[PDB]
């Protein structure tokens, strides 16, 4: 024995209603360009205790802190004083640090 048939389909739908937003471009986020001149505040310097380096720095951090603190106190007494921290300054002042 054989013989059968069925089929059905109907309908179609759409939703043309998106929700975009473009009304904000960091206008209230703030803190874009804050007034700062340092990025490692508070420091110390380790020193040599004897020989031709007595009272002179052990590291590149110690040498930069010495230049900055020496100049800050000297220049607090002497407001004309110059300041420079390029690698050649550290080599030329502290020949062991090169």
């Amino acid at each position: 024995m054989r013989g059968s048939h069925h089929h059905h389909h109907h309908g179609s739908v759409s939703f043309g209603a998106p929700s975009p937003l473009s009304s904000e471009s960091e206008d209230e986020i703030n803190y874009m360009t804050p007034p700062e001149q340092e990025a490692q505040p508070g420091a110390l310097a380790a020193l040599h205790a004897e020989g031709p380096l007595a009272g002179l720095p052990v590291t590149r951090s110690d040498a930069r802190v010495l230049i900055f603190n020496e100049w800050e106190e000297r220049k607090k007494s002497e407001p004309w004083l110059r300041l420079d921290m390029s690698d050649k300054a550290i080599f030329r002042r502290y020949p062991h640090l090169r």
